[PDB]
């Protein structure tokens, strides 16, 4: 708070506010997140610790961790812009396919790395995917649902986005697998391509039903065990599955086949980040530099 001079407020994470700040000593510009209170569960520091020791080009680097008076500060390397802003800025023309491919490929490397270190992101969304002028994209905000909790909002009455939530989460599964991050990334990939959220739900049930309306109401054939899930209701409407050709035009067939594997209902059939990296869609992958307006 003192060694840092809050330059500007950057956002409202689901755990606290993020500020752009400068280290009045080292002159470095960083992203500082203030964590939301009555003791600060130490159990989380462990989670945090593993994070600082995590080092990969596609994961935002956690520089310093500061615990002081129910207040937990996380100091991250500062990235230039988030993917939400970039997508909005690119809405008239769309992000060029080679860049979409580059970003997806890089995020999959980020996830493959996290997942191999047994770390789950849990809340991937455009707002927490950060980019720089050099063409990189990194994963920020690693949820920390176990390292903290999922009350009702972000921290001060704010509409949490459910658009990228995997169906198994929406159906009440208490234990998520790495597959939930692949689902979220698939939703994001579709969005980059079409310039419209794939499943823009405004409530958990609306989110679930929009998924059902597009991918078809799941049943025991495509998703063994689904009818026994916590929030599953035999009374759910039975919608037929729509063709991907209609869901994500003009994504070429390789892109659509990859997307379909990222959006399989069954967490166990859903493609892994490692396997996704070997998908033919990335045969011609390159690393373009984006036109960023900072
Ligand atoms: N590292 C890092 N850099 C950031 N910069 C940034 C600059 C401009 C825009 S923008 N709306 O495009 O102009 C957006 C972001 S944000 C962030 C970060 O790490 N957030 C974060 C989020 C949630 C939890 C958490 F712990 C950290």
């Amino acid at each position: 708070m003192e060694n840092f001079q809050k330059v500007e407020k950057i956002g409202e994470g689901t755990y606290g506010v993020v500020y752009k700040a400068r280290n009045k000593l080292t002159g470095e510009v960083v992203a500082l997140k203030k964590i939301r209170t009555e003791g600060v569960p130490s159990t989380a520091i462990r989670e945090i610790s593993l994070l600082k020791e995590l080092n990969h080009p596609n994961i935002v680097k956690l520089l310093d961790v500061i615990h002081t008076e129910n207040k937990l500060y996380l100091v991250f390397e500062f990235l230039h812009q988030d993917l939400k802003k970039f997508m909005d800025a690119s809405a008239l023309t769309g992000i060029p396919l080679p860049l979409i491919k580059s970003y997806l490929f890089q995020l999959l490397q980020g996830l493959a790395f996290c997942h191999s270190h047994r770390v789950l992101h849990r809340d991937l969304k455009p707002q927490n995917l950060l980019i720089n002028t050099e063409g990189a994209i990194k994963l920020a905000d690693f949820g920390l649902a176990r390292a903290f909790g999922v009350p009702v909002r972000t921290y001060t009455h704010e509409v949490v986005t459910l658009w990228y939530r995997a169906p198994e989460i929406l159906l009440g599964c208490k234990y998520y697998s790495t597959a939930v991050d692949i689902w979220s990334l698939g939703c994001i990939f579709a969005e980059m391509v079409t310039r419209r959220a794939l499943f823009p739900g405004d409530s958990e049930i609306d989110q679930l039903f929009r998924i059902f309306r597009t991918l078809g109401t799941p049943d025991e054939v495509v998703w063994p065990g689904v009818t026994s899930m916590p929030d599953y209701k035999p009374s759910f409407p039975k919608w037929a599955r729509q063709d991907f050709s209609k869901v994500v035009p003009p994504l070429d067939e390789d892109g659509r086949s990859l997307l379909s594997q990222m959006l399989h209902y069954d967490p166990n059939k859903r493609i892994s980040a490692k396997a996704a990296l070997a998908h033919p869609f990335f045969q011609d992958v390159t690393k373009p530099v984006p036109h960023l307006r900072l």
